């Protein structure tokens, strides 16, 4: 017996029997290119291993309210529109702020929005839109808001089953295949407090599952500026999972580009961080992540070069 060789034949038949990524090495480096939709976050893009959200797949983005999950979904939509794609938004929360969405670069006017009367209707409409192959991405707001018609139409405490999770199951079962044929990325948003009853099946049907969470409150000096989010890619059937990313989302703003640059530039050594002060190729950036953010904001030439440097090192800029 020659373990490594017996192992390859094993993993080969596993992937062949159940698909690419059925089993992989955490430390491997996937060259499977696969057509993604940039998450609007460079670090998150890298964490996913393929530059963004894989297309034709089910993506789940769960986490507590106000942790950044809609922002990622919106940024995702925007990048898909910019690349000439058509976007759909199955809304059952009635929270969306098109004004904020435009700010993140979304073309709201061309955005399809549906506000379904029940969970069945919601999924059914999404399934119908998907099968026209016209969409590049479709976002479903609130897995939890997908309450069965039976529950909606007031019905007795009798015959009360875990119908919502069944609903989400059958729905995901038939939709996933279409999503594959269509190549449409379907982001399910799980604002959670079973993962909201329906997140049960979503756990098995997703090719990617992002754990969005808010960790810090960007204070800059000593006042509210934005908030730092951390996303853990808990499931990734297209790359080695378990990676992590972090990013700033200033108030009323989307994911900070400069913020990302300052973070990855530091860790990747392109930008030196002496305690308190930041420097790049011997240029002074400022004393304070925020001053540095401002600096990079104003000196668009720097940052663009830093982005280049950081980009080059790890694949390249998104689409
Ligand atoms: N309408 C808005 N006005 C100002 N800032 C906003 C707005 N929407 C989002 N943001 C910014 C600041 C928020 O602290 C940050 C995170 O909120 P959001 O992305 O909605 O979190 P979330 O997606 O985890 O919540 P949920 O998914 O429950 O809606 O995004």
């Amino acid at each position: 017996p020659d373990r490594e060789k017996a192992l390859e034949l094993a993993m080969a038949q596993i992937d062949k029997n159940f698909g690419k990524g059925s089993v992989m090495r955490l430390g491997e480096e996937v060259r499977q290119p696969i057509s993604v939709i940039p998450t609007g976050s460079i670090s998150l893009d890298v964490a996913l291993g393929i530059g963004g959200l894989p297309r034709g797949r089910v993506i789940e983005i769960y986490g507590p309210e106000s942790s950044g999950k809609t922002t990622v979904a919106l940024h995702a939509v925007a990048n898909a529109q910019a690349a000439g794609g058509i976007a759909a938004f199955i809304d059952a929360e009635h929270a969306l702020d098109p004004e904020y969405a435009k700010k993140l670069g979304v073309d709201t006017d061309s955005l399809l929005v549906s506000q379904p009367d029940t969970g069945e209707q919601a999924l059914e409409i999404a399934d119908m839109l998907v099968r026209s192959g016209a969409l590049d991405i479709i976002v479903i707001d609130s897995v939890a808001a997908l309450v069965p018609r039976a529950e909606i139409e007031g019905e007795m405490g009798d015959s009360h089953v875990g119908l919502q999770a069944r609903l989400m199951s059958q729905a995901l079962r038939k939709m996933t295949g279409a999503l594959n044929n269509s190549g449409t990325t379907a982001i399910f948003i799980n604002q959670l407090r079973e993962t909201t009853t329906g997140g049960k099946a979503l756990k098995f049907y997703a090719s990617v599952r992002l754990d969005v969470r808010r960790i810090e409150t960007l204070k800059d000096g000593t006042d509210a500026v934005g908030n730092r989010t951390r996303v853990k890619v808990v499931k990734n059937k297209v790359s080695p999972p378990f990676k992590q990313a972090e990013f700033d989302i200033l108030y009323g703003q989307g994911i900070s580009r400069e913020g990302s640059l300052i973070d990855m530039g530091v860790e990747h050594g392109f930008i030196r961080k002496s305690g308190s002060w930041f420097t790049y190729e011997g240029e002074q950036l400022g004393q304070g992540k925020e001053n540095a953010r401002k600096f990079l904001l104003e000196n668009t030439d720097v940052a663009n070069e830093i982005e280049k440097k950081i980009k080059e090192k790890l694949g390249i800029g998104a689409v």
